């Protein structure tokens, strides 16, 4: 019946929206320096521990914070925002013993490689050596004055 | 019975009157710089999305604003006001299962070609090289003093 | 019966008084610049539209204002006041299905003819070159001293 | 019966008395310049119109004021006072279908020719060249000292 | 019976006593200039009119005042006081249909010729050249010192 | 019976005592100049008129005052006081139809001629040339020192 | 019976004591000038008049005062005090139709002749030339020092 | 019985004690001049008069005061105090018809003789020429130092 | 029985104790001059008179005071205190017809010649010429230093 | 049954959590000098005595404090914190007569060997002489500029 | 029975203790001069008199004070304290007709003998000439430095 | 039963603890000079007297303080603290007629020779001449820099 509609309302509405809000917030926090990398490393570690439902022992908690930090050092600010959003929002698996899992999974996929395809489309980079474009602009302005 | 009167009262009265008010306001705001182009682009995108009745995902929403701005960059201020008025007021289609649709549609078309014919009649612009008119004025003034 | 008395009372008195008061007010306002020409043009256009009982759309309302301004530009202040008074007070036609229209119309024509004939009698213009009159006054004063 | 006494009390008492009070008041107003000629011209015009019981239409009301002014310009201040008093008090004609008319008429007459004969007796002016009278005064004073 | 006593009490008591009081007052007023001649002329004219019991019209009243002033211009201050006293108190004639008129008339007469012969005895004038009196006084003083 | 006692009481006691008191007061008034002669002339005239019981008319009242002043001018201050006292007090004649008039009158006489005889005895004045008295007093003083 | 005791109580005491008090008071008044001679002359005159029980008329009252003054001028201050005391206290004569008369008279006598005999005894004055007494005093002082 | 005791208590107790108190007071008053001789002369005269029970007429009261003063001028201050004390306290004679008179009289005599013989023992006078006593004192002092 | 104890408590307790206190007070008063000799002379005289129970008359009171002063002048201050104490406290004699007599008397004696014998033992005076004692003291001091 | 969950709760929850917290606190206190070594020596001695349940006498208490200080002097700060944490945390032995002892012991030993093996893995120390690393970094930056 | 305890409590408890306290107080008073010798002489005399139960007459009271003073002059301050304490506390004799006197007296004697023997043991005085002891002390210090 | 436990709780708990507290306090007081030696001597003497239950008479009390101080002069401060602690806490003997005495005695012993061998082990004294230790420290430091 309404399985697809309920799945969309419980997936598309309040899963990727908060994810993108978190992404932009983390990007701003990195940019202005208000919140530093170790804070997010610790937050990710606590989130993963809560996901596993195991109380974290303080000393190796510091150990996980450290290994997460050295893992994250090899990524830039925007990749860091992507990682943080995915980690703090990453959920799913299965609940109860009913349907609606397959539709949720397929739209998770749709959104996922939709994100990767915009990544490829935005990584095409800019062209031109930025000196011929000046010549073209000069030529158009010359046609305007003439 | 009163089908034509109802159509006129529900079309000519408060459909293009408000549209015309928004056209004037948008022209004034663009002229004085109170409201910028991106605000109008965002408003148009939100209005279109509400018309389609689909909740807008923020990121490709930014993409819609971007491509809409690229679309608008090739239009002047008055054409922009026309576009915004039409987009923010553009409605119609059919409601219920009754008459009055045909008269509404034909007077939409009438007002539309009315707007285009004023555009053509205003586009005739001005003539003369603005030096013979001075000679004409001098001649009339000479006739007056004479 | 008393139909002629009603014609005179409600058709010879209670608007030509207002007509001449409006004439005086418009003349004074134009003379002192308190009210400009576009204000009167707009008022005349609204009065005509209300007489026709049709709601007025904005840009062609401006179009009527402009063509009325072009019409007025070939008229002086006094003629403008006359025209404005006539337009603002001009009424008549027929009401109900009774008498009293014929005398109303004929005495309207009588008042109008009086207005034009007194206009001509005022426009007969002054004479004399204003140098012989000085000689006549000098001669009379000489006879007084003598 | 008492028609003559009632006639005298209704004419000789409160007809000429007010007339002469207005005469002296108008003379004083002319002399001191407190009230000007056009005010009295307009007052006379309104009084005549009220006597005729016809409402005066404003424009030709100004016309009557003008013709009254150019009629009055050929009279001096005292003649102006006479004219104004007569115009503002001029009444009479007939009332009811009874007596008292003839006595009123004859005393109106008597007062009239009384005013004219006083005017003639006052218009005899003065005589003598005003140098012989000085000689007579000198002679009398000489007889006084002697 | 008491006819003579009543006549005396109604004549000698409060008829000429008031007259003499007004004579004194008028003499003092003229002497000090507090009251001028035209005021008494107007008072005399009003008193005479009230005696005749006829309401006085304004301007002919002015000419009565005028000829009365011309009359008094031939009289000195004391004669003027006599005249004003007589005019303001002059009464008499007859009342009712009873006696006491003859006695009143005869004592009016007696007082009148009493005023006349008092006037003559005052007007007998002084004598002497005012130089022999000095010689007489010198002679008496010489007799005293001797 | 007690007729003589009553005559002595009311014809001798408060009828010369007040006379002498008035005499002394008048003499003092003349000596200090507080009250003048015309005031007593007027007072005497009013007293005489009241004695005659006749109301006094103004100018002949002044006439009696003036003739009384002329009468007084030939009298000195002391004689003036005598005359004033007599005039202000002098009474008598007869009352009722009873006795007591005779000894009252002869006692008035006695007092009168006793005033005259003391006047003559006081009018003998003084003797001596006022130089022999000095010699006599010198002789007495010389006898004293011796 | 007790007639001698009553005589002593009401006669021998109660005027001679007051007489002597009056004497000393009059002497002091003369000495200090507080009260003058004419005051006592007038007081004596009034006392004598009251003794005679006759009211005094003011003028001859002044006459008695004057004759008393010229009578008193020939007496010194102490004789004046004696005379004044006797005059203001002098009483006696007879009362009722009983005793108390004769012994009153004889003790008045005794007091009187006692006053005269002390006057004679005090009139012996002083003796000696007031130079031999100095010699006697010198001699006694010489016997004292010796 | 107690006749002698009563006499002593009524004589020796409050007769001489007060007498000697007045003696001391009079001596002190004369010594300091607080009270003069004439005051005590007057007091003595008044006391004697009261003892005789006769009212004193003022003038011969002064006479007795003067003669008493002449009597006292021949006595010194202490004799004067004796005299005044005796005079102001001098009493005695007889009262009632009982005994106690003889004892009082004999003790009066005893006290009197005591006063005289004390006076003599005080008046035995001092001896020596007041130069041998100096030699005696010098001699005693000589044996004192030796 | 207790008669000897009663005598001791009535004599030795409050007779010589107050006597010695009085002696000390008198000695101190004489030493400091607070109380002079005549005061105690008068006090002793009054005490003796009160003991004799006879009222004291002023003069011979002064005589006893003077003779007591003469008696005291031959006594020194200490002996004066002894005498004053003895006189002021000296009492005794006999009362009623019972015991308290012999023991009181002979203990009075015991105290009396006890006072005399201590007087003699104190009057043995001091010995030595006050120069050998200095030599003895010098010798003892020399023995101390040695 | 649930002996394993109770084992984890009673071994890993609040047993080495407080141990590691105490480790951190002791390390910080030693680093900042807030708490000195003798304080922890005394605390350790008191904890051991309380574990043995024997009251400590003063001097040998000082003796244990001193020997514990000697024991600590051969240790650095970090291992001192380790020892202190073990001292006031180390507990165990057996309670009641039930299970849960074996799991407690074995996973106590598990955490223990974990602590030593991580100690050895952290004690592997750093390598390189710190001059070749600079060369490598220089080469990498050269490749970046190139 | 408890006779020994009663004797000890009422003989040795509050009898020598207050005696020694009195000794200390007297010694301090002598040392600081707060209380002088004559005060204690008088106190001792009064205490002895009260012991004999006889009232002391003031003069020979001074005599006993003097003889006590000359007795005490032959003793030093500490012996004076001994004597004063013994005199002020010295009691004993016998009371009632019961036992407890004998051992009271013999241990009185024991305490007295203790006092005298400790005085002898304290009077053994110090030895050495106070120069050899300096040599011994120097030798000991020399042994110390060496 | 609990005899040993009762003995230990009544001896080891509150006998040596208080004793050693007083030892520490006395050592501190002697070190800082707050409490002097005579105060401790007096306290010890009073405690001993109270233990003997005999009231100490003041003078021989001073004797005990004196020779007690002479005994104390041959001991140092720490030996003095030992002595005062033992004297002020020294108790024991036997109470009631029950057990627990032997165990108390043997633990008194145990504590006693525990104090003795602690004293010996503290008095084993230090070794070395304090110049070879400097060489040893220099050698170790040289090995460290090497």
């Amino acid at each position: 019946p309404e399985v697809a509609s309920e799945a969309g309302a419980a997936v598309a509405d309040e899963e990727e929206a908060n994810r993108q809000v978190i992404q932009q917030g983390a990007a701003e926090g990195l940019r202005t320096g208000a919140v530093s990398r170790p804070e997010m490393a610790q937050a990710v570690v606590e989130a993963d521990a809560q996901r596993e439902g195991v109380e974290l022992k303080p000393q190796e908690l510091k150990n996980r914070v450290n290994e997460e930090l050295t893992q994250m050092r090899t990524m830039d600010n925007d990749d860091l925002s992507r990682y943080v959003s995915y980690a703090l929002i990453g959920t799913g698996l299965l609940a109860s013993a009913i349907d609606k899992t397959g539709k949720a999974g397929d739209m998770f996929a749709a959104s996922y490689e939709r994100q990767l395809d915009r990544n490829l489309q935005a990584g095409i980079n800019q062209q031109k050596m930025a000196a011929a474009a000046a010549d073209r602009q000069i030529k158009e302005k010359d046609l305007e004055r003439k």
